[PDB]
Parts: C-alpha cells; structure tokens; sequence
C-alpha cells in the first residue's frame, strides 16, 4: 500500500541535543535552559507567524527565537555567538539507527523524502555532513508555500513532490501535532516516540507508535 | 481619537493565579507545575487547531489541555475534579486597580468592550461575580467566527461589534504575541506589562507599554 514516506528531519532523523552543548560552551550552565526556551520560542513564532499571515524563513524565524531567548533570561548575544549557535543545526548527527535503517528502507524500493521548515540547501548540509544525502529521492522545505505546518498546504506538497496519493505515503514524525495534522490530512501517520511521551489530546491517534526507526523497517 | 477600548479577559484584568491553588489543593505539591503546563497547552491546541482548520470551543480546548497536562504528569484526574478545576476560571478576581480604572474610563465617555475565548455566558459569570458587568458595552468570544487569534478574522469582530474603525479602538492585552496580532491587524496597541517580560520578536512593538491599568487612564 505505501510506496513512499515522508519524514521530518529536526528530532525524527536527526538529534537536536548537541545544540544544548553549543549553548553551554557559549553561555557556560546556561545551555539546558537556554535550548529549551529557544526550541520552544521558533515552534510558537512558526506557528503565530502562519495565523497572522507574516512569513519569514526558518532562519529568519531561529535568529528570532534566539534573540528573544537572550533578552529574556539576560544573556548578552553578540552577532558572532548568534551565527555561531544557529550554525549548529547544520551539524547535527542522526540517531543511531537512521543510518542502516534508512539503507534498508531504500533496497525496499519505497520512495524517501523529507520534508522540513529549513532552507533545501540547509537541509542537504545536515544529510551531506552525515553521508545519507543519497539516501533520498526528495528534500523537501515548507518556503515554497510560505507558510508552516500544521497549514494543510504543507502537507499538500509532499504529496505533489512525491508524486502519489497521500494515502500511499507514510507520515513520519517525532512531533506528536505534526503527527494530529498529517493525520487529519489524510497520511497514515507513524509517530516516532523515543522518550515515553503521551500523544497530543487534539481529537487523533496516530496508526503507528514505534520507539525507533528500527520498527519502521519492520512494518515492510 | 481613541474612542473605544476592546480588552482581553484572563490575565489583562482577572487574575489567573487563583487557578494554581484549586490546582494544589487537586494535587497537593503539584499545584504551579499543573497550571504553568495546562496554560500552555490551552494556548497551543487554540493555535494549532486553528491551524488546521480543526475547531472546537474554548471549554473544549480547556478540558482537552487539562486532560493531556495530567496524562502527562501522571496524575489521576476524575470528571469531578476535571469539572472543578474548569470551573476555577469562572470565580477570577480582578487585579486591585481594575474596579477603579474601568469606573474612570467609562466616565470618560469610551465605549468598553471584552474580546475572549470563552463562551459570552462564562465571560459574564467572570464579570457579574465581580459585580464589574454593567462597565461593559460589549461582551464578545471568538466563537462565532470559529478560529482563534491571531487570526485576523477574530480582530475583525472587535472592530464590527463596536461600530468604529480599527484605528480608534485601543487594543489591550497582557499577551505579547496578541498585542503583535492587533498591531499588524491595525489596532493601536496597549502592551500591559506587570511582571518585568519582553516583547515578542515577531517584528513588532506595542504603541504603548504599561504596567497596569492606571497608566492606561492616565492616558486619556
């Protein structure tokens, strides 16, 4: 039934956890409280953005996020330390699995994309950086619709991208909203839960909940 | 030139801080934790709903935020208590120079309204429990428009139902990011500010930032 899968790349393919020792080496024991409020700040600006109809890219929107983080807990951000921490999202490291996993989902002969909020370019950097950049048929970015997820005109476009019917492509996300938009949309909806979170309570369950991409591979 | 003033309920004139202790008194110790992420979750799910086009009422949202907050937390939560900690936003009271300032705006001749998300029935107990409902022309939710803000749509109806154009209505609200909607929409904006935050980095800023309500009818 599926021939493709779409998968979101910040926390789903790729850990975000290095970005916390980025900011500790910037702003020493601040790190931990500094990510979290800045990964908190670009999903909300992301969001209020799309409600308001002001688009601005992902990097515009991250540069955002970290400005505010800084004035917000009194932390001192120069234009170099600001490059420098947004510069850590094109080094990330995939989890463990994603490697073999994404190798045997491709000798499967299903159709791989992904689909993100960074620039295609910033997306290539973090598959090229790891060597999974042959990996997949698409790299997707929300830009070309201006606006963000969970706006059904994302979702729409991996859908066109892909080239099928968004019943025969599986949804592959971390985000549990990710997974209640891509659901009410129409993909059957696999829902990465590594960590023991609850789902959100926004009327959906997703068809899948696996603990890793391992399980994925397993599903075909 | 201002001749009317729309203002946002919970936590620009009521005090939600009641909300912490029913919350403690449910589950002793866990009272601020509870409320700081069932707060969260109301705005997220009235955002991301929106979103998707996916609506449901506020009380609604409330009681799917509330039943997440405690899945989460791995708290029992009953319908009993469920109900009793909902009702907790219909028993608000007004922060100390509230009473007064609304008594003196009203004197001066302005048209006074409330734009919230809760039902006009639940806005009415708020106000009448604080004997304050005859200081209002207008009492509106967004529920007839059927979206949340920002969404432009929802400011459009402060606009209509207090019969003047957008540029002699002043915005008030304690929420940063709903002061950065009314802006871009048109409103002259009011940012109360009581506790010391920052504004949002959405690329805009209040007309005027306020730590209560007195400043506001200082300003008239």
């Amino acid at each position: 039934y599926i021939k493709g899968i779409a998968f979101d790349l910040y926390g789903t393919l790729f850990d975000v956890h290095s970005v916390v020792g980025r900011c500790d080496e910037a702003f020493p024991g601040r790190g931990r409280e500094i990510s979290a409020l800045w990964r908190q700040k670009q999903l909300e600006y992301t969001w209020l953005r799309s409600l308001m109809n002001r688009y601005v890219n992902f990097q515009q929107a991250t540069e955002d996020a970290l400005r505010f983080t800084c004035r917000h807990l009194g932390l001192d951000l120069d234009a170099r330390t600001r490059s420098t921490l947004c510069d850590a999202y094109l080094r990330l490291a995939p989890f463990s699995e994603v490697p073999d996993s994404l190798r045997e989902l491709k000798r499967r002969g299903l159709k791989l994309a992904i689909l993100s909020n960074g620039s295609p370019q910033s997306i290539d950097a973090v598959v090229s950086h790891a060597g999974l950049r042959d990996g997949f048929d698409h790299l997707l970015s929300v830009d070309p619709v201006q606006v963000y997820k969970p706006d059904n005109r994302v979702y729409e476009l991996a859908e066109q991208a892909l080239g099928l019917d968004r019943s025969a492509i599986l949804f592959v996300a971390s985000n549990a909203w990710d997974a209640t938009g891509a659901r009410y949309f129409g993909f059957p909806t696999c829902w990465i839960n590594r960590t023991g979170n609850v789902f959100e309570e926004m009327g959906q369950t997703p068809d899948w909940e696996v603990t890793s991409l391992r399980a994925v591979v397993e599903l075909f």
